[PDB]
């Protein structure tokens, strides 16, 4: 038998989306799961069930690929009744002009020095959506957002600047009360949360490899919210 | 063009469940949607979309047939991001001993006079689950419930006694703030809510025919929460 931690945070990357399959940046673009991405969500649900997770609450972004993955996972876990919370502050970076582009054209758009910052750091900010470009933030779901908080082109640093207050104000307090929390996250959001919890720097984070779709991080905490262990579980 | 009401409450019956297909009482038993029931949920989603509903929040019970219907409907509406709340106080009656029985054996169990109260009124209370009977309230999802609030055999009156405080305390205030609310409900819960909002008596309610799976009631209110109109929309 094993000792259970005081609280647990599982962060799961959502399954493959259509933009991911097309190799095109999505960001706030609301691309849905593919057939494979749906099977990724079921596989992640079976993965979490075999590890015996029973969650008290689940968090997702406003993006369908995150929400649909969350619903499938809870379906597999037989926990469809638990509190689910969706908030735009957990959204992936708003890629602005890069929204919808092939992930290979950015070598053309960016100088060689700029490309180095894009992959090795988190401070490079994409330019805003061009005139006439379909801006995902114009979707009616964001109509209640204050225009001054709506991003148009976000570096990973800027994304974390808006997501961190939500993490600290809504998610951390539940972990401090001994809750088991699931977050179905986007790749960059998960990386930022890992850097914060483990006290890494930007360079170490981008050195690490990206977790495949459906892979999960498990953070375990004691009653003082000290980090006790990080595990990577994957299909 | 038409005048929009100050607030709107849509109550939708969930799709066919396996217990409904088998013609067996479910109550708190957590029977899931059949293939037809899933298509009922998609059809109800298309029905609500053609009427132009944009909801601010959705409510369901703790039962999977309600929750899954809610998720499908929001999927069709492209409103998967909206606040969803699941609460056991919106659960169907706990049928106690009758849980799992064929809906035809109750003629044997009940005297002829008792059967008349069962169909024409709402005050008849089923007996509790028998020893050794699988009681749905023993499911781990109710472990945080106070044992004194857990029902074991509920008349429709008793069910409404526990659901009404939740309706008044959580749902009505949102309608009074001009919200559009969706509730994916069970048949008896929807009937009780209709009786309360329209100020009917128990006898008139049970005289009315039951709404088919996937049919919806639309209540419209002004800014004083006076009932302006009730419509029935169905596939």
């Amino acid at each position: 038998k094993k000792i259970e931690p005081f609280s647990t945070l599982v962060i799961l990357r959502h399954g493959e989306s259509l933009s991911n399959l097309n190799r095109t940046y999505s960001g706030w673009y609301d691309t849905d799961l593919t057939e494979k991405g749906i099977e990724d969500a079921y596989a992640a649900g079976r993965l979490l069930k075999s590890h015996g997770f029973h969650f008290d609450v689940c968090f997702s972004s406003y993006l369908k690929r995150s929400i649909r993955t969350m619903w499938i996972v809870l379906d597999v876990l037989d926990q469809m009744h638990i509190q689910t919370i969706s908030n735009w502050r957990l959204n992936e970076c708003h890629f602005g002009l890069l929204t919808g582009m092939n992930k290979e054209q950015i070598c053309t758009t960016l100088t060689e020095e700029e490309l180095n910052i894009w992959k090795k750091d988190t401070c490079l900010q994409p330019p805003p959506c061009a005139p006439g470009q379909e801006n995902p933030s114009d979707d009616p779901k964001y109509k209640d957002l204050d225009p001054r908080v709506i991003p148009n082109g976000e570096s990973i640093d800027m994304m974390w600047e808006r997501a961190k207050p939500y993490f600290i104000d809504q998610i951390v307090p539940r972990l401090m009360e001994g809750k088991k929390v699931l977050i179905v996250a986007h790749g960059n959001v998960m990386r930022a949360m890992k850097k914060y919890l483990q006290k890494m720097t930007s360079e170490e984070l981008m050195n690490e490899k990206v977790l495949s779709n459906g892979s999960a991080l498990v953070f375990k905490f004691d009653n003082k919210f000290n980090l006790l262990e990080t595990e990577i579980i994957s299909e």
